[PDB]
């Protein structure tokens, strides 16, 4: 109808991505880990490497083996037919009241370590 | 991939759905209020008044008029093309405690006020 | 632990509250539906009418019987013991693409009949 | 009001909780994690070892490194304040027709690997 009021559940900007390399032959090193996250996030944004790595914003092979990167919900459901994926989430604040994700900090395409 | 783990969150499967009568010019009374919620759950399911009536579990022209239904979110979403549909909602308990909604209790046609 | 990701759910900023007068002796008219809406909202919210007319920014005293405010998820937990509310719901656009919620605009008191 | 029905949206009782191993100068073994696994959740949900592996359904030392257990999303939030815990946040489906979960099957001890 004309006053039809649909209910609009809340969503998600920030997503999680975790990757499978356990089961590889020779074991990836930190840095070809983190190689495979740009080409993954490319592949499920559909988006040159150069755009995925704009989009992504931390990510860690120590603590955890995936990355984070700004999307939308709908388009985080691409990456549920990609090889090695294992969680697709939300990201959330390691520090709420600072407004800071974890990981160590991805920015234009460079590394920074955090403890 | 195999493993991959998608965040989709949680599914609702009752849903309330909220009519106006305030613009006809011949108010309509409470047994033909109820109707219209039939026929109204029978056209957006695509089903017949038989079976809406089946499907719907509790309604109101007291304290609101409305009626809930066991649908999915798929399904709750083509009522938003009916005439007269103002909100479409997942339905929540009034009495968590005992798993209760609110509004009349309906039951194939026969309506039980709620204490 | 200093690296624990917990899961924040998303959550909702605009809420719809609806009212029931149907018990009520004598039917109140739509200034004096207007005016229990500023009660109620600053009753939910612990604050005066003059504060809690700041916060809403539509209402409906016939399509539906309710008003629109901006408030928390924790915010719109208090209205529930609240006397003649029916629905805590969040409120979604009526227009999406035009990010335009429905009922009539309200400012400050003054409503703008939306046709 | 009596009538009141506040917007509950859904709630999580599968959870999984990852851990960071990544820190030890010698790894641990599969069985050194799945224990530290039952150690987690028997201090996060305040309880004893045994009740807790009755509430854990599954776990991963491979994929990911974490288990999976039966809680409220309050039980969850205080595993918050655990040392090496990373992610908390609700069990989703890796195959939804089915409504199974990932990660290798856990029954009280009893470890059934699943490609």
């Amino acid at each position: 109808g004309a006053m039809t009021v649909l209910f609009e559940g809340c969503d998600y900007n920030h997503w999680l991505i975790t990757m499978d390399f356990s089961k590889e032959e020779t074991p990836k090193s930190p840095e070809e880990m983190v190689a495979a996250y740009e080409e993954t996030c490319a592949q499920g944004l559909g988006i040159s490497v150069e755009e995925a790595k704009q989009r992504m914003y931390a990510c860690s092979t120590t603590t955890y083996q995936g990355f984070q990167a700004i999307m939308t919900e709908q388009e985080s459901e691409k990456f549920k037919d990609l090889p090695g994926v294992v969680f697709i989430l939300p990201d959330s604040y390691i520090d709420p009241q600072n407004k800071e994700y974890g990981g160590d900090k991805y920015e234009n395409g460079v590394i920074t370590h955090r403890p």
